[PDB]
Order: structure tokens, then sequence, then C-alpha cells
């Protein structure tokens, strides 16, 4: 008596997979049929089983998702697998009980079939395009067979540090270079090794950001700066100057419509301002600011929505944003331009400059299988194409790229202010000083703590 299973495969979380095991006999004459699995590194767990009186007993993480069934017919006793996950990962084998005539009884086993259940999950900002690379995802599976779903949860630069050192998280991290030395230092990432053919098709200055400690840590996508975005129809000859706004805003309130409407929420967005002249800059550049707040000329809680929203519904002529807000003021119907932000006492506002970048989580065990789709399938033209027709990227790291990039007028206004600005060191402590401009320009705008005051708590 010989016993052969089959149905083994890799799979879908959610999926399903039916596991056959025939016998060369009768199954009558077994007493206990049932599924054992076993993991890398790991003892014996049963799963299922059913005797011959017709009970089927399961193990409890098992339980309410998996059915053993037997044919008495087919002589085979089957084990469908619904609602995968990846805890189930093992290889699968099949055992026969028999009593003998006697008292003894024979423990028969079969060859073993392997079952994978495997899942790329990618973590990217919900501004970005996941549509799109959700497409290349789907490029991914057909000529593999491995799923890729691509998440966008809220406050994802903080929750994958706390989420990927303790549970699972994700496989790939998609964030400005920035974040990624404070992950570096925690070990939180792998170290990224990719060959010279590779490394070659990227521009050698976006693999300097994606560096801590002579390591590569990872792959670089784009690189990102705010533009002044504006409507051409409301404003044909928009502000070259931050002091001139206040003037624009009273011609324009007049109207019923607002001058300059973008996140102060968000301290990447109010940084170019503050950052204009430098200590006397801060001050200076964030005064300005409160001075527009208290003079009503910008709403105190003014956020990514509200102000995303005005823009494109016609209300501001001017806004301060990214690449991939674009596409979805193309989707309005607004004539827009994308413009070299203002200057502020004479000098030009200093916008940070972000690397959008890859990395691999070190607590995954899809290494490799990440390196190939970020290699062969996104770093790609036809690959980062799909990203940027669904939410623009901006300067992509390929080189590839250079001509298409440089045809479009909004790519060299970002281009422009990225010169301007400077390339945000990746350092662990970048955190901590995110943290302190938040609640200090939070603070400043409500009207809690006096500007010379918020650089004392933020320099500490
Ligand atoms: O707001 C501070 C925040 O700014 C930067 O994050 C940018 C991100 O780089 C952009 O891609 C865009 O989506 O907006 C974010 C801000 O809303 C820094 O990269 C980040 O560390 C910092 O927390």
């Amino acid at each position: 008596r010989q016993l052969v299973e089959s149905g083994g495969g890799l799979v879908q979380p959610g999926g399903s997979l039916r596991l056959s095991c025939a016998a060369s006999g009768s199954i009558l004459y077994f007493n206990r049929m049932g599924w054992y699995r076993q993991a890398p590194g790991k003892q014996r767990e049963l799963v299922a089983a059913i005797t011959s009186g017709d009970s089927t007993n399961y193990a409890d993480p098992v339980k309410g998702r998996f059915t053993i069934s037997r044919d008495n017919a087919k002589n085979t006793v089957y084990l469908q697998m619904n609602s995968l996950k990846p805890e189930d990962t093992a290889v699968y084998y099949c055992n026969a009980k028999e009593k003998g005539w006697s008292f003894s009884l024979y423990d028969y086993w079969g060859q073993g079939t392997p079952v994978t259940v495997v899942k790329l999950v990618i973590w990217i900002n919900g501004d970005k395009g996941y549509n799109g690379l959700a497409e290349v995802g789907k490029k991914f599976e057909k000529d593999t067979g491995i799923k890729v779903t691509v998440e966008h949860p809220d406050k994802l630069e903080e929750k994958f540090p706390q989420v990927a050192a303790t549970g699972d998280g994700p496989d790939i991290i998609f964030w400005a270079h920035d974040r990624f030395g404070g992950y570096a230092q925690s070990g939180l990432l792998a170290e990224i090794t990719p060959d010279k053919a590779f490394q070659d098709k990227l521009y050698p200055f976006t693999w300097d950001a994606v560096r801590y400690n002579g390591k590569l840590i990872a792959y670089p996508i784009a690189v990102e700066a705010l533009s002044l975005i504006y409507n051409k129809d409301l404003l044909p000859n928009p502000p070259k100057t931050w002091e001139e706004i206040p003037a624009l805003d009273k011609e324009l309130k007049a109207k019923g419509k607002s001058a300059l409407m973008f996140n102060l929420q968000e301290p990447y967005f109010t940084w170019p301002l503050i950052a204009a002249d430098g200590n006397a800059g801060a001050k200076a550049g964030l005064t300005f600011l409160v001075d527009l707040i208290k003079n009503k000329h910008m709403n105190a809680d003014t956020d990514y929505s509200i102000a995303e929203a005005a823009f494109n519904k016609g209300e501001t002529a001017m806004t301060i944003n990214g690449p991939w807000a674009w596409s979805n003021i193309d989707t309005s119907k607004v004539n827009y331009g994308v413009t070299v932000l203002p200057t502020f006492k004479g000098q030009p506002s200093k916008p940070f400059v972000g690397v959008l970048s890859a990395g691999i989580n070190a607590a995954s065990p899809n290494k490799e299988l990440a390196k190939e789709f970020l290699e062969n399938y996104l770093l790609t033209d036809e690959g980062l194409e799909a990203v940027n027709k669904d939410k623009p990227l901006g300067a992509v790291a390929l080189k590839s790229y250079e001509e298409e990039l440089a045809k479009d007028p909004r790519i060299a206004a970002t281009m422009e202010n990225a010169q301007k600005g400077e390339i945000m060191p990746n350092i662990p402590q970048m955190s901590a000083f995110w943290y302190a401009v938040r609640t200090a320009v939070i603070n400043a705008a409500s009207g809690r703590q006096t500007v010379d005051e918020a650089l004392k708590d933020a320099q500490t």
C-alpha cells in the first residue's frame, strides 16, 4: 500500500488549494486518514483527520478554513484549503493508520506535497500612483505567479518602523530617502546588492541619496521637489516674490477668490519659506507665514485635501505641491502652470529635495522576489511609465527617461526648484527634526507659542 499526494503549488493569501492523497488499496481498511504539515525548521503539526467512523477533527489554526473530505470510490482523502494565509506555508504529508487483525497497527506515509502561500506587499503613500504600481505588479504575476498587492496606510512613515520591527509589515517600503537612515541604523532594512549593469541604468547622483555608512539601503526612483502651481486664467503673471502675495490676495478676495492655499499642517510645505534666507532666517520666514494667517489671508487649519480641492475647484489662484498632484488638476478643467517658488527677502525659497526610494524590509522572506520586481519590472522604461501615467513621479532616476522628462514644462519647473533647494540628509535624527518643525509650525499657526519660542523648543 502506497500513498501518493498531489495538488501542491503556489497561491495568493485568501486563495484556495485542493490536496488529494490516493492510496493503492481500499480506504475502508484504514482506521484513520489525515493530513500533517511541516514548515522549515519546525515539528510535525496535525491539521486534519478523518476516522472510519466519519468524524472529522482539526487544529485550531486551520479550524473554520480547512475541510477534510473522503471518497471511498476514488480511494482518496482530500484537503480543501480555503482562505489561505502565510502561516499555512509548509510541506503537507498524507497519513493512514490500519489495525492489523491482531492487536498491532500500521502507520503509512506519503512523499509530501509542497504548498507555498506568498504575497508581495508594497507600502507607498496615498498621494502617489499606487494604481499604476499595481499595473506593474499585475504584469509581474503574469510572468511569475506571485500576487502584488499595493497598500497605502495613514502615517506609514512612523507605522513601518513599529510594525516591521515586531510583526511582518511590508516586503518593500516606498518613501523619500530622508526616513531611510533611521531605518538603516535600527536594522529594519536589507542591504541592496544590484549588479553593475542594473546600477549603470540610474544616474550616479541618485545612488548617493540611498547610501548610509557605505551601504546601499534602497533603490532610487525619482527626484521630488515642490513647485508653485497656479491657475493661468485667474493669474497670468503670478508672483515672483512672497511679499507681493498680500496685495494680490486683497485683489482676489474682492472677487470671491483666495490667492494661495497649501498644506500648512505638514512642515515639508512650509519649510521652503522658512528656509528662504537661512537663526535670523527661520525667524524671518516664519513671522511672514504667521502674518498671513493673522491678516486672514490663509486659513488656520489648511490641510492637503481642502487646499487641493480649492485649487482644482477654481477657488484659489495658487497652491504649493509636487509632481504627484498634477494628474488630479488635469482631471479638473483648470488651465494650470507649474513654476518657480516665490522668493522671500530677495533670496529664493529653498524647498527640500526628496528622492522617492524603494527599500526591502530586513524581516522579509521574499527579498530575492522583491529585488526581481524592483529591478526587472519597476525600474524599467515600461514600469516607470505605468506609475507616471497614474500620478507623476517627477524627475525619474532612470537614464533612459531624460528625453521625455526634458519635453515636459512642469519637470523643468520642478528641477528649477530642486536646484534652489537641497537634498535632505538621510541621518537618523531626521525624524525628531521633522516632528520638532511640525509642532513649531502648528503652534505658531494656531496662536499658542511665539515665533522666538518656537525655534527655542525646536533647536533642543
Ligand atoms: O511633512 C514632513 C514630511 O515631509 C516629507 O514627506 C513628504 C514626502 O516626501 C512627499 O513625497 C509628500 O508625499 O509629502 C510628504 C509630506 O506631506 C519627508 O519626506 C518626511 O520625512 C517628513 O515627515
